[PDB]
């Protein structure tokens, strides 16, 4: 029989939960696990924020919508597995406005917004009204390899991976051959696709970005009704070996010199946990570069990358309405998202509450990058005039002035918010992967490099190529199994892992 | 006689404080103004932190050290004028350690941090150990433009302020002429020249940041005994208008149908404040784009400044110990700085204590950009075991491992520390202007040009070619008050502005 093993999983977000629903479902004899997570809290950023136990009383602060497209397969199978309950979430709606430079969109009107140059902005003319068709010429070879296959359509874009959004725009691609583009309408771009500085970042997370929320397929996408932490609980229930919570790992070692295979050991609380024969760290990567390393003897540019990589920040603020005067009074009855460039940014109406009439919550702002820094530091763990409140009454009477007034929205605002600011949270230390320039082609390759004599795993959404999604949680858990199982020579396993699990039970 | 006239400073950091105390010494008949800070506190970021007041019992959360170059004269000059106590500050100090790759540096020692290719990482051998030569070789060019005339220099610099460092160094500058360096040679030379990502931004900060931390002149650096809100407190006390705290601005207006001089207002707690000439705004720009600002029709490329030119990061921690132990046991007799990849970043030893041999404070972490935000995480508006204290304490063991051990660091931390990141400040938003590509060149002026007529004003170390230093502040509100005196033909104090201030006085 095989010999009694057991490995140590750190964190239980959704990778470190997957980890954890493969091994109980292969059912390997005597194999078992610990599961440690810092915090109070499983789920990581899997996380529904309920106001009150009322059915639809609540927002996601982490994850909230899933396009059904092929590369995202795996997530979809996870909710089938776990029975989530599905219902239609509108990426775009009816009737929501969008207002930038204090003007309101209106369709085939030229230059609604009033920054063209011909109106007295630096938008040039031939890019103020054409920025998809501008980021489609951009994006679009790629996009469209990713839907051939995520994979090949990857390593094919990684040949241009040097340069960030902004420097492909302007300089026409990587000869020239391109439209080249100069710095007012790379502004513009930006502005009209992403968050503030975002094409500061590297090109092909832009292009995944678009290939995401604009994919050829025109996919239907989904939410969780009831939030997206019903997930969380239903990995939770199936766990033969539950949570430990409260525990924060701070060292992981390996010891060379024992034969054995159990010879990794993690510290939490300056006690030695050891006995592992492998450790698979689920956490964000600011949270592993914190912790001790050195038993592990990692090559000095998978350090980098953990240290390196760059993350996102987001930030999102959410208000309970005596109803749902967006519905009601500005005819957005169908969800979608608002955008301006008040500090707010995006305000995202919800799909789970349609039907409702009495108290209603509303997405009011969902920012990234600086706007999230921003928003994120009117945020406080004990909230108090508060001025984050205020702005977002303010910010959302202008975006709503086609309809509402400022007295109006307040009076129905019922004084229940909460907001939430990853950047802040000791447990991430950053909303997700977004890479710079250069790191997917240059230092991802190390992070994912075998360590601890392929005892060691790098585990989670940033450890993936798909940033910012399930999807890319699990991708990575899974690849972490089979290289644990392969490690290991439990061929039986493997093949049992293939069988059931290559594209998400 | 003039008739009378009242100007309106939005904030009391050190440009507002600096407005008043120009006008104060100008004696304007009948010419009155208003501060306004939205903070209880008065000095922005100026703001030093005293654990008790015993005398060197501080560490300075914000400004903290001043290099003696001409370009930075006026920052002298308000020294001077107001009697600030100035000591040496050691940049470079004695026996400080420097830990990469857990390794110390060693002089004359070829890749003593085993990062390099011939020892097993990534860093091209020829790289490795010439940082400093290479870099001085990318920036020195314009650096000494900068030392011969800062503007004529900047002006030039901006010719090539479309690329980032990482950009320039990869291209071999706009042209391909110098030296192109591979994404691991970059990814070393900024991990040994600046924070986690910076030369992502502008190549035109990197060569203004060296310009000031390694200057050709070879500068004194000085700090101010007592900490620098000393500057803040001296300032304050010559205002013949006191700064009015708790006073948030959250909109500036002008009636243009008003014949007035005194047609401007702002707008505080929902009440109108009007009947002003001009408006001096010194908040940080996130401060200022979360305000309404639609009654001064900004153009929209100035709007797109204030929400899109970048910010960086900043976070401190400082910690009390019984007795200097860097000093007494490590040798670090000096001052200087201990940098090393690990999550603290950067130990500086104080200026301010070298002779002292009871209680002592040391900035152990002080960090910029990603690093800033990751630390930032962990400090907390309520501070609670503390796992920053924690970490903390562990870095320095592993930095001051030559001589310390972790226990005998623990046993003399006194329990006393304090943290501070400034992104999280809701009166800042961030530390300090930091810009990307392009933004120098392209957004800035948009940010400088007349408004309101020329009565409004965007001024602060952003609004300066000096970003996050005293002077460009300084700088930013001597500008200011030149445009506000000639706006109204106030020839006579004009002359005397420029005879009394254009130096500092
Ligand atoms: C604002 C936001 C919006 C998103 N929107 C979507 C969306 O709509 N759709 C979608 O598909 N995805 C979305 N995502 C992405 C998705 O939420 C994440 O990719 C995924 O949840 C990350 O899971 P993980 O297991 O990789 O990491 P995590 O969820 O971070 O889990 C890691 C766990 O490790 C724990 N931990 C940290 N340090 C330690 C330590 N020292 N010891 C022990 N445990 C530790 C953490 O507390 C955490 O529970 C969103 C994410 C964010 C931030
Ligand atoms: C970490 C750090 C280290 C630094 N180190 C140095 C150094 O060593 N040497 C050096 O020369 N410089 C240094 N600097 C830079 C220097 O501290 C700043 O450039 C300068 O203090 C900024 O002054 P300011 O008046 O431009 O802005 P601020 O100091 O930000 O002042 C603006 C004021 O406006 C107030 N305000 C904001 N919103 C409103 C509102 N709505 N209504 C009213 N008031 C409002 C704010 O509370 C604040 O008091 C450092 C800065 C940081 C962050
Ligand atoms: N999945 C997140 C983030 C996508 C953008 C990642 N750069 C969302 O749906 O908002
Ligand atoms: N003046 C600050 C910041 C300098 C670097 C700005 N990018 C300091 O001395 O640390």
């Amino acid at each position: 029989e095989l010999p009694p093993r057991k490995v140590c999983i750190v964190g239980a977000g959704v990778s470190g939960l997957y980890i954890a629903m493969i091994l109980d479902d292969l059912k390997i004899p005597n194999l078992t696990y610990d599961i440690f997570e810092s915090s109070s809290r499983t789920g990581g950023r899997l996380y529904t924020h309920h106001f009150t136990d009322a059915k639809h009383d609540y927002y996601d602060i982490g994850a909230m919508r899933y396009p059904d497209i092929p590369s995202m397969k795996r997530t979809f199978n996870l909710f089938k597995r776990t029975g989530m309950p599905l219902i239609k979430y509108y990426l775009d709606g009816e009737n929501t406005p969008q207002l930038y430079n204090n003007h309101f969109f209106a369709k085939g009107v030229v230059d609604p917004y009033m920054v063209s140059v011909a109106n007295g902005g630096t938008v040039p003319d031939d890019v103020v009204d054409s920025v998809g068709e501008k980021l489609q010429q951009a994006f679009g070879y790629y996009k469209e390899k990713l839907a051939e296959d995520f994979d090949k359509g990857f390593d094919e874009l990684m040949l241009v991976d040097d340069m960030t959004t902004r420097e492909y725009l302007k300089r026409g691609g990587p000869k020239g051959e391109a439209p080249k583009y100069d710095f007012f309408a790379i502004q513009w771009m930006e502005t009209q696709n992403t968050g503030t500085n975002l094409f500061d970042q590297a090109f092909s997370e832009s292009v995944i970005d678009s290939f995401d929320f604009d994919n050829p397929t025109k996919p239907e996408w989904y939410c969780i009704e009831g939030g997206t932490s019903l997930l969380v609980d239903a990995m939770k229930e199936t766990l033969v070996h539950k949570v430990q919570n409260n525990k924060r790992v701070e060292a992981i070692s390996i010891d060379l010199d024992a034969p054995d295979d159990g010879n990794m050991s993690v510290k939490i609380g300056g006690k030695d946990y050891s006995g592992y024969s492998t450790v698979f760290n689920t956490t964000a990567l600011g949270c592993l570069d914190r912790m001790d390393l050195r038993g592990l003897n990692l090559h000095p540019t998978q350090a980098d990358a953990i240290r390196c990589l760059h993350y996102d920040n987001s930030t999102k603020v959410a208000l309970k309405f005596s109803y749902p005067w967006w519905i009601k009074d500005c005819g957005i009855t169908c969800g979608g998202a608002a955008s301006t460039d008040l500090p707010l940014r995006t305000c995202v109406y919800p799909s789970y509450n349609l039907g409702d009439t009495g108290e209603a919550v509303l997405l009011a702002s969902y920012t990234w990058s600086q706007d999230a820094t921003r928003i994120g530091s009117l945020v406080k763990d004990a909230p108090p005039e508060d001025e984050l409140v205020e702005l977002i009454l303010q910010n959302l009477a202008r975006l709503h002035a086609e309809h509402m007034t400022y007295e109006k929205i307040k009076e129905a605002y019922t004084g229940v918010y909460h907001a939430y600011c990853w950047a802040n949270d000791p447990n991430v230390g950053g909303a997700f992967a977004l890479f710079g320039p250069g790191q997917f082609s240059n230092l991802y390759p190390y992070l994912m490099r075998p360590a601890a004599g392929g005892k060691f795993h790098i585990v989670g959404e940033a450890s993936s190529v798909h940033h910012a999604w399930i999807i890319g949680s699990l991708e990575s858990a899974y690849t972490a199994v089979y290289q644990f199982l392969y490690k290991y020579k439990m061929w039986d396993y493997l093949r049992l892992l293939l069988e059931r699990w290559q594209y998400g039970l």
